[PDB]
């Protein structure tokens, strides 16, 4: 059983516990399926908890994360409204979800405190970052990054954290942050240069910008490798996570392979 | 001197709340459609009643107005008909949403306190509220159903929260019971306003009553009861006397102010009478036929309409008398 088996497994557990949830709080059809198809956000508490050493709390802490990363999904559905779904059933799942992770993940805690420590310390940062974000959109990389570094960075950074603070010893809580907000940047990058063509996305767009110009190609491919070295160098920290190694790999070259050249 | 700290904590929590949106990115419309949220950020007062220390009191309130208006800009986002922006609705609310449970945690008794009240009916608010929006309720008993979760359950969480909060001398089953009522007396004079103030229809109790669905004397009936429950809960030991002119102000609010307007020519259940025995006869009058009435003593006399230019005679002791019989005395 390799790492991608233990991903694999992993990443359904948290699917079924998100959609087990969903459905026993009025969740539709519709919204259960719309949450089971959030792949990656029910993968990424995997790689965010590769530092926790029993299988049993790595697997709990796992699927908490899950839970809450899929309400902010959820939440950002609900301000967005362009799912379809019903309003309702969006804002009361997301709440409950959130509500289910708070405890869980504060169960877990070495001190129950750490977790709304955690969530409030940059609430501000991430909320009016995002509030930014929607208002003036960017116009060259640099103003791409500053905003990507919010509602990509900050938000996973906090789910980094909240996996080393939730995952007992052997935690070196700084890099587990490091990693969670490079690797989230990576992620972001690649979602804008994905759903340029499967949302029709453009006002900020970093695809957009690389087809009318505003971005260099090669600027680009100079933040990934930025991007890919602040992870590598995040999971080499002791204890270290080499397990990560090859997944910052991965991600990045899809963006670099796969995703850049349909922009260029 | 209770209703000047009354204002006095509302307006703390309005401070509290209006800095915290503002400071998050939140535009001035936002900022004034919270700072309007007067009852929301008042009844937090309402819930710390029973707390000693007056610092901790302050803070425990202000924590409170911070996650229910929180939650009234979720409902505002759910609903997405203020007129205000969403991003700044949703991003907004969970930063105040997030400050709460910051707040409320560096108060509480035991760390897990805040969370395990949060999740313990976290399911049957969430599930309820959407059932409530499904499934539009057609009697009063649906109506019940439905406000005891978005309403009561909503409140009582709060209530649970000021307890686990609020130190020592908290009666913590009490203080929730006590929000539980109030927060469903609230909702049904909630209901009564919004069907013109919002033109509100369907699922709503004024709706419901005007459509002849739900009879008046029933959610006469439903206050006394909540009422009864509230003052119940606020005598209970340590006690919050306090609570008690606020319990019937807001009840009686609702029986005077609100109720008439969706029932018209005395919807007070059932035609108030006269019995006597005239000439002989056993007699009972709807007061709405009698004319004339004066006192002799302690006896009343009166006259009434039988029918044509008919005109009916008796007099009964006041010990008899109705009270409706008894005020056209002073009326005439």
């Amino acid at each position: 059983v390799d790492d991608d088996d233990k991903m694999l497994a992993a990443e359904a557990a948290n699917r079924d516990h998100v959609t087990r949830c969903v459905a026993q709080t009025g969740g539709s059809p519709d919204l259960v399926a719309h949450t089971a198809a959030l792949r990656l956000y029910l993968r990424v508490p995997h790689f965010l908890t590769e530092w926790t050493t029993d299988p049993d709390r790595r697997a709990a802490v796992s699927r908490a994360l899950a839970l809450d990363i899929v309400s902010m999904k959820l939440l950002d559905d609900l301000m967005d409204d362009d799912t379809g779904l019903d309003r309702v059933e969006l804002a009361c799942v997301c709440l409950r979800l959130h509500l289910r992770a708070l405890h869980e993940l504060e169960s877990l805690a070495r001190d129950p405190k750490a977790v709304t420590d955690i969530l409030e310390q940059d609430a501000v940062h991430l909320c009016g970052g995002q509030i930014r974000t929607k208002r003036s959109r960017a116009t060259n990389l640099r103003e791409w990054r500053a905003h990507a570094s919010t509602y990509g960075s900050t938000f996973l950074g906090r789910y980094g954290a909240l996996a080393a603070a939730c995952g007992g010893e052997g935690q070196p809580a700084d890099s587990v942050r490091e990693f969670a907000e490079a690797f989230a940047m990576t992620i972001t990058m690649a979602d804008d240069l994905t759903d340029y063509d499967r949302n029709g996305e453009r006002d900020g767009n970093l695809a957009h910008l690389m087809r009318t110009g505003a971005v260099a190609g090669q600027d680009v491919v100079d933040l990934l490798e930025e991007l890919r070295g602040r992870a590598l160098a995040a999971v080499a920290a002791p204890p270290g996570a080499p397990g990560l190694v090859p997944v910052v790999h991965l991600y990045t070259d899809d963006v670099l392979v796969r995703l850049l050249p349909r922009h260029l």
